[PDB]
């Protein structure tokens, strides 16, 4: 297809030089030699749009060192664009992006109309309207009759103006306006701390069940799992140990810990742990944490973590709870 493609070539050529050229060349040419240069183009293969544009700027070089100048090379391009069809692959890109903005538009369809009015009235006229001229005509109808007045009129106007409208920017505006609508329904909702009311309820749930349950939560996700056994024992919980449960953690935990630790403690949780050491070691401990002067929250927090860690062991082997 080698003269093939230069017949290829002329028609393209044919079609996509400017008329001050191409008239001449039509009137040289009879009507048979015309209509196959027609035919040619007609029945050419489909090609990508980054491969026509490397076969517009072949042939734009081509052309001007045959000898022909080219006052709008910009304008030849895209005539070429228009001779050489999409290939099925474009075609159906872009039937899959009409279908995702289809889909887009149909969520914001479910949406009630005072809801998107709400959301609507503070923005750009001209905004409204661009997101209007793609609603369904009763969508849109209601959209506006919940509006203010002089916004009704100004809206439907400039919908009336309306030549064009880029389909993806739409799509982005109605998008927003969905992540807008669940923003809003997470501030309209009560905030509840999951994990917490996770470990109650496995607290709460037999043993048996309780490891059940957190062993495979944590096969899928182990720091789901983890930050929910985070819950099931907290500082506070020091309170439900036995004395007997203490004298074996102030055994294994270090002074310094458990002081910093204490700093940001209740006081019956300080005397819950003073009241189990020796009357001077008890002493000291309280002197010494006079001692230590300002220590940041984030390490009281992470002292406070430590001691529960290594209880964690205690509920895994001595301390019963």
């Amino acid at each position: 297809k080698s003269a093939l493609s230069k017949a290829q070539k002329a028609a393209v050529l044919l079609l996509s030089l400017p008329e001050e050229v191409s008239m001449n060349i039509v009137k040289e040419l009879s009507e048979e030699e015309l209509q196959k240069l027609f035919a040619l183009a007609k029945d050419l293969e489909s090609v990508p749009e980054e491969e026509i544009e490397n076969i517009a700027e072949e042939l734009l070089d081509e052309i001007k060192k045959a000898g022909i100048k080219i006052k709008k090379p910009e304008e030849f391009i895209e005539n070429i664009k228009k001779v050489i069809p999409p290939t099925l692959a474009e075609k159906f890109r872009g039937i899959l992006e009409l279908g995702d903005a289809e889909k887009i538009l149909k969520e914001i369809e479910k949406v009630d109309s005072r809801i998107l009015a709400s959301l609507l009235k503070n923005e750009h006229p001209q905004t409204i309207a661009l997101f209007l001229s793609q609603l369904s005509p009763k969508k849109s109808a209601e959209i506006i009759q919940n509006l203010p007045e002089e916004l009704k009129k100004e809206v439907v106007k400039r919908i009336a103006t309306l030549e064009n409208v880029n389909v993806q920017y739409v799509k982005e505006l109605a998008q927003i306006l969905l992540e807008e609508i669940s923003s809003l329904g997470a501030k309209e909702a009560l905030k509840l701390e999951g994990t917490a009311v996770a470990a109650e309820l496995l607290n709460t749930l037999d043993k048996e069940t309780r490891e059940l349950i957190l062993q495979s939560i944590g096969q899928e996700d182990p720091l789901l799992e983890e930050r929910i056994r985070e819950k099931m024992f907290t500082f506070e919980d020091i309170r439900k140990l036995s004395d007997r449960d203490i004298i074996e953690i102030l055994k294994v935990v270090d002074k310094n810990t458990l002081m910093i630790a204490l700093l940001g403690a209740p006081e019956d949780i300080k005397q819950k742990f003073l009241s189990n050491m020796s009357k001077r070691a008890a002493k000291l401990f309280l002197e010494d944490m006079e001692a230590l002067g300002p220590v940041k929250k984030s390490e009281i927090e992470k002292a406070q973590r430590q001691v529960v860690n290594i209880i964690r062991k205690m509920i895994d082997e001595g301390k019963i709870e």
